[PDB]
């Protein structure tokens, strides 16, 4: 009866992707198997990717004692140590991004909000950038463009019971809000005292410190992080936020001589 | 009767249910169909389900039903599905993996705590942070791991996103942190580096890999400036927030510096 195929690393675990459809009593027959090929083989830490659409699979393999790693939507992950070493199998290590849109129109000293009023947040897609993702947000809430400036703050919150956010700031380059622009949302440009004297005021430190923040730099005393794009090893875009200074000293000093 | 699902109410119209006993799947259909009839007519707009690991036969059927993944724990899995004609509000699970880097200054010569495992011979202590833990704690935690070194986190001086080996569209996720260290032993340590030393900034800036390709030579650059004691990162300042209250936001330094001096200062209304 056949195996099922995985695919090594070496960390001596193995990575099953499951693809195409399959009957349950056949899939528990056929891991049963592998798992005793395994443990004869390198033994230690086998991976069942359940995609969404074979969820008739997640009872078998569980009864077969895997657990629970992580999820998206549309594949769970399943974990199982199969050895008799001690369970050295890593926690999930991937976060949800969120990120705050902090838009100055520098001209007037006034502040993009949202629907009482808090400033427009999203979340940061796989694949996006914060830069890109936070832009998009703006756009996408209110219709405006706003290209980013710096990343003011950041924070991690749990117990999670349904994350990592940045505080970004955005310069505008538009200023007319569209009617209208979403269901159930409503905008207007607010100047930064009323923003920070809103009837939160005191509610929270965490909600004071990230307003005084958000202050500091509509005063433009308040030194950020900004950009440096690069590249990966391989061809791949990639960007390092770092003191703002120091990161137009970097792309500053990127000139060419006589 | 209407076989509906106890479930508790958020104030934002929706419901969790959360599975604690057997039940056969069949009747599990039955009754998740009625319950999302009433909810719907209820007016209620994202409805979660908490099926546990040992509760896995109800997946399938929560799945049948139009339910998705949201989030998993080893011991259970929770499950969305939006019911309102409204745009849907829930979070996606948009998720980036989330490493640290540990730059562990020895004050007395300018040297740094590196190991033996990107592609330099002698890197700096690198881990990811797990979900659930604080990027000041979890970096302090991988240098403990792998050199026994108790240091404590000074700032985040960078943090990088990059876009992976050509496999689809993910997106990494680097904290460069700054940490001051308590001794300077290095103990042999059951874990997966195969040394570690003290290594003078200078020749760990000259390494052919942080001279031969940009990114690194940048990362590099900023932990060369951090010694010379003239680089302004991100410092810690903790709050609470009112729901959990224990919170850390990473800021500028020298606000950091503010904030926590006012707030010190301000105790002293006795």
């Amino acid at each position: 009866i056949p195996l099922l195929e995985g695919e090594t690393d070496n960390y001596d675990g193995v990575t099953v992707t499951m693809v195409e459809p399959m009957d349950s009593e056949v899939f528990t027959e056929s891991l049963r198997a592998s798992l005793s090929h395994w443990r004869e083989e390198g033994k230690k830490g086998i991976w069942i990717k359940l995609p969404l659409g074979l969820a008739n699979l997640v009872e078998a393999a569980v009864s077969e004692g895997f657990r629970y790693h992580h999820a998206e939507p549309e594949y769970l992950m399943l974990v199982s140590w199969i050895s008799e070493t001690p369970d050295t199998i890593p926690a999930n290590a991937s976060h949800v991004v969120g990120a705050g849109a902090l838009v100055i129109n520098k001209n007037t000293k006034e502040v993009l909000v949202v629907q009482v009023w808090k400033l427009p947040t999203g979340v940061i897609n796989e694949g996006e950038d914060i830069w890109t993702g936070v832009a998009r947000e703006v756009e996408e809430e209110t219709g405006i463009i706003a290209d980013f400036v710096e990343v003011l703050a950041f924070r991690q919150s749990h117990k999670a019971i349904l994350d990592m956010f940045f505080l970004c700031v955005l310069s505008p380059r538009s200023y007319d809000i569209t009617e209208q622009k979403s269901e159930i949302l409503q905008a207007k440009w607010m100047p930064i005292q009323e923003y920070v004297d809103q009837p939160w005021n005191k509610k929270n430190e965490m909600f004071k410190f990230m307003a005084n923040i958000c202050q500091k730099k509509c005063e433009e005393e308040y030194l950020g992080f900004a950009i440096v794009p690069t590249t990966t090893s391989s061809g791949k875009e990639s960007f390092i936020y770092c003191n703002a200074d120091h990161a137009k000293r970097l792309k500053v000093s990127r000139d060419q001589a006589s």
